[PDB]
């Protein structure tokens, strides 16, 4: 301990007590304000190791720093894991863990002793240099250290994939489990999806060695192009593409092969029949269900509580955080946690925000829902963006509803933008709006853009307007109605919270603290969708104070 923040000085007992007693503690603390520190600190008070649960490597070098500046009268070791992707020494950008033949490397089993005295990313850049040279495994080597480690810290799929869970050699029990920006658990599935697409199927013909393997891909390709449709949400499809014992041994033959011969160019890349196999196994399985989705075929388990349930075991001391939890009743409900908790508010603590503030404008002339969109509309919004921009004293973060409507609004705009996609990395998004002054940034609210990192310049926030076109709901799909029926919650008017608010709620507060982190810091909240006039969304979105507003 070293001069604590408020909150922090008077939280620490309740928790360490409270995760004494077994109780699962679930913090709600913005991003920023110290949570890190604190479960680090509480932590290790209630046992000797602690697991750190993040979502990027990105996430790994406060826990280090942290760490090396905390007090305690004993030797305290920090390890972490990197992909494999990422850490194998002939692995290009797009490699698939799985893509990566191990098997017939020689450095399979070479492994040297490695110590965090750096950076985790810089680290991992120095054990694949020295790895090659003095020919050894950066991944294995990493791998095998985890289990002396007393500090550890790991991403999503190391703790809720069994897959890679098994990879990893911890009791679990003699940890103290922190799971940071805990509002994803609500998205773990996606960690486990599958896809097939026209695009990958052709991909995976392109690159073949077997025209035997080709033939039953072009196959495959023809009868998937009735199975699809551009509907941007998800439609069950009962009749997926058949593909016998004997046609999948032909591909794994293939996909052998082409592993194979990769690792012997020391040149790994994105092996496509792999993705192909990889669906149709997990598909097998029996707990997915295969929907179409702009374009593709995708597999996931619509319930969530399936990756969660790990969270009910008793043995395990857990900590949950995040700036944006949801409400208890749905994480006993929607995430399945029945155990004792103790859920905690920081803010509400001590009385005081820790995070920014923000002027709110609600636009009552123009909504997203279903029975008034129209060209019209969208023209009306590309008229309030303009707005938007002309007045920022800094970038616009726009967060829309679906890729569909960003490029309805997007594509009538002339003003230097960034629009979100499948290809969009946090340097490209950080440079963007470093290279063209004020930027107009597209993202939808089904995340996937940056996120973690922090879009700040000179200690200041890069955005100065956060725009939410319409109410980024999720649509009422059937995906939504099977994971409904999963948690026994029918669609009506009750069930609304817990189905579509709560989560379009995460969505929002999360975009606007991408603009705000520090108490200091002040932004402008544009709610484009007449909806939000509503005392439900005033209340949820702190801004009972909101101005209304036309044109
Ligand atoms: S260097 Fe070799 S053993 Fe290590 S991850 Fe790459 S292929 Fe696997």
């Amino acid at each position: 301990m070293v001069k604590l923040r408020d909150w922090q000085e008077k939280l620490k007992d309740k928790v360490i007590e409270g995760l004494r007693n077994n109780f699962l503690v679930a913090l709600n603390a913005p991003t920023g304000s110290g949570k890190t520190l604190f479960s680090l600190l509480v932590s290790l008070e209630v046992k000797p190791k602690v697991l750190f649960v993040v979502r990027t490597h990105n996430e790994f070098y406060p826990i280090y720093r942290d760490l090396t500046k905390i007090r305690e009268k004993r030797n305290i070791t920090f390890s972490f894991l990197v992909g494999k992707p990422s850490s194998c020494l002939y692995a290009e950008k797009g490699a698939e863990s799985e893509d990566i033949p191990c098997k017939y490397c020689e450095l399979k089993g070479s492994i040297v002793e490695v110590k965090t005295d750096d950076s985790p990313l810089s680290l991992v850049k120095k054990l694949k240099k020295d790895g090659l040279q003095d020919k050894f495994c950066p991944y294995y080597s990493l791998l095998n250290s985890l289990y002396k480690a007393d500090v550890i810290a790991l991403t999503y799929p190391y703790f809720f994939i069994d897959r890679y869970r098994e990879f990893i050699d911890i009791d679990l029990r003699e940890y103290m489990i922190v799971i940071d920006e805990a509002h994803n658990l609500d998205k773990v599935n996606e960690l486990e999806e599958r896809s097939l697409s026209e695009i990958t199927i052709q991909m995976a013909i392109k690159q073949s060695k077997s025209e035997e393997s080709r033939r039953i891909l072009s196959k495959l390709l023809n009868q998937l192009r009735e199975v699809v449709l551009p509907d941007e949400k998800y439609i069950k499809v009962e009749n997926v593409p058949k593909l016998s014992k004997e046609e999948l041994e032909i591909l794994a033959d293939d996909y052998e092969d082409i592993r194979k011969d990769s690792l012997k160019q020391g040149k790994v890349n994105k092996i496509h029949i792999g993705s192909i196999l990889r669906f149709f196994s997990l598909l097998s399985i029996g707990s997915f269900i295969p929907f179409s989705y702009s374009k593709r075929l995708v597999i996931k388990n619509p319930e969530i509580s399936y990756y969660l349930n790990l969270l009910n075991d008793n043995e395990l001391s857990i900590i949950l955080m995040s700036g944006t939890l949801p409400p208890r009743e749905y994480m006993e409900k929607v995430w399945g946690i029945k155990r004792n908790m103790l859920y905690l508010d920081v803010e509400r603590e001590i009385q005081k925000r820790v995070s920014g503030s923000y002027e709110c404008y609600i636009g009552v002339d123009v909504t997203s829902k279903y029975d008034m969109r129209s060209d019209n509309m969208w023209k009306r919004y590309a008229d309030y963006l303009l707005k938007i921009y002309f007045q920022a004293k800094a970038n616009v973060l726009v967060v829309f509803p679906s890729y569909e409507i960003m490029d309805r609004v997007m594509s009538r705009i002339s003003l230097p933008k960034y629009v979100e996609s499948e290809d969009s990395s946090v340097e490209d998004l950080y440079s963007a709006i470093s290279a063209n002054n004020k930027v107009l940034i597209g993202s939808v609210g089904k995340g996937k853009l940056a996120e973690g990192i922090e879009l700040r310049n000179n200690d200041r926030s890069l955005i100065s307007d956060v725009v939410i076109v319409g109410i980024p709901y999720p649509p009422p799909d059937d995906y939504l109605k099977i994971l409904a029926q999963r948690v026994s919650l029918k669609m009506n008017r009750e069930n609304e919270e817990f189905l579509f608010k709560i989560p379009a709620l995460v969505t929002i507060k999360q975009a606007i603290g991408r603009a705000i982190r520090d108490v200091n810091d002040k932004c402008n909240v544009w709610l484009l969708d007449k909806r939000f006039e509503s005392l439900y969304w005033k209340k949820n979105l702190k801004c009972l104070n909101a101005n209304k507003m036309k044109l």
